[PDB]
């Protein structure tokens, strides 16, 4: 698992379950091409997005559909989505965790990059 | 000010000065049209991006150029930028403050929305 | 202002108004002595806590009464309060802003420290 | 494991390893009594603090020694420590995760409370 996404809910103090997540890779013509996607599990996590072979150096975008998440809870949110844009670099540690902590008008995101 | 951006640096405990900010608005053909840009002052604030007349209903993207900020300070950060995407003024004119708190591998953003 | 506190609400996208704040200073016997208190204004800010003369070197604790804020809004939050503990003025007088961003099960705090 | 603590480093994008953590329980005389302690592991986590039998309803304080962590990295930080104060309540879900994301002048904390 070179890439994992984890999403938490700061209002309820829980994992954010069944949140849609889309990953894109920047193409040579500077457009975003679909790369991988899924929905967070009951632990707020999305595993199995890619493989080491497929996850080469490049610029990636992780788009978390926060608006649908809040609307399903009956809460009007601010953002259309949360976007996390970063470069994957081989010199750095192997495994990337992209974490996001969600509130209706705010989000935090951090990267935990470690060596297996 | 209908739209203001404020940026803080969590490493130095200071405003984030001379941070470039680009604002885009989604056009009728679904592309991101350049809308306004500027850079943060010594107080970490960016005022004067737009006017009440210009700042119509729409979907807006505020791109904060965090990578260039950390690199101009001689540090190699994780993200390319921080993006904040939101619908504005769809219930009439509001004042928006987009605030961000930056670290090299993490950022937080929140919105303060007031009715004049 | 040698010491200012600013508080935002991540659920409502607004300043956090009428939040009680208590400041303490560690005494020579290691106990926490009451130092100053107040509540945030309509802008979410609390000014006038202390003076340059009064705000000597020491270890200070700023207690932000988040539970009472969420409960006065009719919500049951996780934390009792948010505490911010720091040494101040040990290299001479500085200006301190303690900022906090609140959600029912989470909060963020940062400091902006400037030299007059 | 009714109580787990997880600590992340927002500057390096890594778990915060070997961070001292102390847990206290509020006594009837309103003083803080030591309850459990340890150091975070190579994953930034501290497990095994308490048992279901021992972790009764009450007010608890988790104190994370952030100052020593930053000093060991050669970084001058702002806070003496990060403190998280909360009530344990049986009506709510069983397992508490207290997470903290650290920067030199800022920290975020959230609670993830779930049902096994
Ligand atoms: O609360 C967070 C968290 C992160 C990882 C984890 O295993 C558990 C967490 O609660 C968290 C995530 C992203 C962020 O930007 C800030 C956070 O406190
Ligand atoms: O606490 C914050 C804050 C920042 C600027 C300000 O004028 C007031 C604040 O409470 C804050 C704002 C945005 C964010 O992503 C994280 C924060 O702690
Ligand atoms: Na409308
Ligand atoms: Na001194």
């Amino acid at each position: 698992c070179p890439l994992m996404v984890k999403v938490l809910d700061a209002v309820r103090g829980s994992p954010a379950i069944n949140v849609a997540v889309h990953v894109f890779r920047k193409a040579a013509d500077d457009t975003w091409e679909p790369f991988a996607s899924g929905k967070t599990s009951e632990s707020g996590e999305l595993h199995g997005l890619t493989t080491e072979e497929e996850f080469v150096e490049g610029i990636y975008k992780v788009e978390i559909d926060t608006k649908s998440y809040w609307k399903a809870l009956g809460i009007s949110p601010f953002h259309e989505h949360a976007e996390v844009v970063f470069t994957a670099n081989d010199s750095g540690p192997r495994r990337y965790t992209i974490a996001a902590l969600l509130s209706p008008y705010s989000y935090s995101t951090t990267a935990v990059v470690t060596n297996p």
